[PDB]
């Protein structure tokens, strides 16, 4: 019997074409009811957006018989591979493909009934409408700003831009550049500086829905930027990062934060790391250099993915069937099918195993929905350092368990309302007066400042016969300043 | 017709603090405005009608 | 030698086929100059955003050995046969369809 | 419409040309294709036109 299998990865099939046999040797090793049996494999390295690329390398393998399909792919560029495995009844085991640790995008496909999945999205789900409808009640919102880069496909939670209609707050949306010095290039030159710091003190409600890399350039650098002085949150949640770029970032800041990645319990013994007689290679059961913080989420879907055939192909070892796909022109509508792919429909999709990323259970369109978190976090202060305490444990069952200046001032003449009262060499110095004394008041119990501008004018500016405003009025009006906070005559 | 059709008008209703609201428009308006009044409340609902 | 197109449209192929079938026909009644040969078409009809029948149903076209390509179908319909027309070099005129 | 427009103007300006190449047939599920080696030319003859 020809025991072969296909696997196509595309760019950047790189960790495919390095972690991949780190458990197809411990199959062909450690394993006892495959003992007997002969184990084979598969590994592409082919170019990425490329469906009819991979076709060749498809309808190439199908001649050779394949029992099961592992691909890392996108929405686009696989609805082929789904409408592929439906008259054969061939598995086919998905990821789907980001650039950086960016968030994702579930895709959309045929007018076909539900209960056919024969592609699975091994990916966790995004069930981040929710937590967002956590932290737009429980972190006390109203105006804040919202982000995402370039090279994501942005409509992850265009369903959660609906219900802040209907709550009543203010999101502010930006793309990110691919240079982020092209960002502090538009935000420094292209802009205005009143509309600047407006938007700054807007920002200092923000959220970056990014990367784990380019976001670490970008934040400790907005940091560097003065945008943070004492305290605000800004968030993300996400799957993965490393220790050390935690601490980079939120030890390089001793402001409110988010941070949140994905955690399971794992085994540090030898026959612990056993599923179906089968070794989980992790950390734990496999230590390498650089490999300490290796935290791609592809890891415990890859080694769970061969543990879930392991599983499955026992069983149908148990079936007692085989079939083997014959060479073939892909050209065929009414094609050869595989007879034990109903079973290996079922010995999978009901097939499960308990293992150390907790319960891999199935549904019936491309889901594994269970999934849960925890939630280690810190306000700012100096006493203890910025280190952890548990705040919050997310789960897919129970929820979210825990939970959570100088201004733009021109003034009018005539010192017997506000006087220059200091004028030193160089500087006429202090402007003392009434409304000082306001500014005082103003100033004396937050910490935030002033820039007091001169209009020799003097004019309490008047709506002239030029449909304008002398002097200072207009000059508000055309923001170059903003406040002339003062004696000012009232006129309606 | 998605979000990504229009992704930089969020982003220049932002620069001149234009205050961005959207909702997602289902299949019939009639099963539209049943659901607003059996789930929301009436300060929700005409406060934010005006 | 003859001319010899595709044409592949997705759901609902019958208003294209209302366009395309009597378009084609009306042009040798009428031409001087595509009187020394005629445009044959073959209709492949495929599935609702599927591009697999588009393979399918145009790997006999390239049985038929066609020279160009007629396709109404959606944005999931085209990265295979864009993956594909870079190979054939055909010009692959491609529009998208209206999603209702 | 508009595509079979163009296209038929790309058949008449290729006759115009007075050259013809044609298609060959070919199961292109095999790597040995035959890649359609006038690809350009009468590409400058189609992308010009209106």
């Amino acid at each position: 019997s020809i025991i072969h299998i296909g696997a196509i990865f595309e760019e950047n099939a790189a960790k495919d074409d390095r972690v991949f046999q780190l458990a197809v040797s411990d199959l062909s090793l450690n394993d006892d009811i495959l003992q007997s049996e002969k184990i084979t494999y598969s590994i592409k390295v082919i170019e990425a957006n490329n469906p009819f690329q991979a076709v060749q390398e498809a309808c190439d393998l199908m001649t050779q018989g394949i029992l099961a399909l592992v691909t890392s792919t996108g929405c686009a560029s696989a609805n082929a591979l789904q409408s592929l495995t439906d008259a054969m009844h061939i598995p086919h085991l998905f990821v789907q493909r980001n650039p950086g640790g960016s968030p994702r995008t579930a895709c959309h496909l045929n007018p076909s009934p539900d209960g056919e999945a024969y592609t699975l999205a091994s990916r966790p789900p995004v069930r981040l409408n929710d937590v967002m409808l956590r932290l737009v009640t429980e972190l006390r919102w109203q105006k804040f700003v919202m982000f995402y880069d370039s090279e994501y496909d942005i409509r992850g939670l265009q369903s959660f831009l609906d219900q802040a209609s209907r709550l009543g707050l203010d999101v502010s949306l930006q793309k990110v550049d691919k240079n982020i010095s092209h960002v502090f290039t538009s935000l420094f030159t292209t802009m205005k500086t009143e509309e600047l710091n407006r938007y700054r003190d807007t920002l200092r409600r923000a959220i970056l829905l990014l990367s784990p890399q380019g976001a670490h350039s970008f934040i400790n650098e907005a940091v560097e930027t003065n945008l943070a002085s004492k305290d605000s949150h800004w968030v993300f949640v996400n799957e993965e990062i490393s220790d050390p770029e935690i601490l980079d970032l939120v030890h390089s800041a001793l402001g409110r934060m988010t941070v949140v990645r994905q955690i399971f319990p794992s085994a540090k013994d030898n026959q612990k790391c056993m599923r179906n007689n089968h070794r989980i290679s992790s950390l734990l059961c496999d230590p390498q250099e650089g490999y300490l913080q290796m935290l791609q989420i592809s890891n415990l879907y890859l080694y769970d993915s061969v543990l879930m055939l392991a599983n499955a192909f026992h069983r149908k070892l148990e079936d007692r069937k085989w079939h083997s796909m014959a060479s073939l022109n892909c050209i065929r509508k009414s094609t050869k099918p595989w007879n034990g792919g109903r079973s290996m429909l079922d010995t999978i999709k009901k097939g499960h195993i308990t293992g150390l990323t907790g319960v891999m259970e199935f549904r019936e369109d491309s889901s594994n929905p269970y999934v849960q978190f925890e939630i280690l976090g810190t306000t700012y202060s100096e006493t203890f350092g910025k280190d952890m305490r548990k705040l919050a444990t997310w789960d897919s069952e129970k929820g979210l368990n825990g939970s959570l200046l100088t201004l733009k001032v021109v003034t009018v003449l005539e010192e017997p309302f506000v006087m220059v009262a200091e004028n030193i060499l160089g500087q006429p110095k202090r402007y003392k007066g009434f409304s000082i004394d306001v500014l005082d008041a103003l100033a004396k119990a937050l910490g935030f400042k002033y820039e007091i501008y001169q209009a020799p004018d003097g004019r309490y500016g008047h709506q002239l016969h030029n449909t304008s405003w002398n002097g200072m009025i207009g000059e508000l009006i055309s923001k170059r300043a903003d406040l002339a906070i003062s004696a000012i005559t009232i006129t309606p």
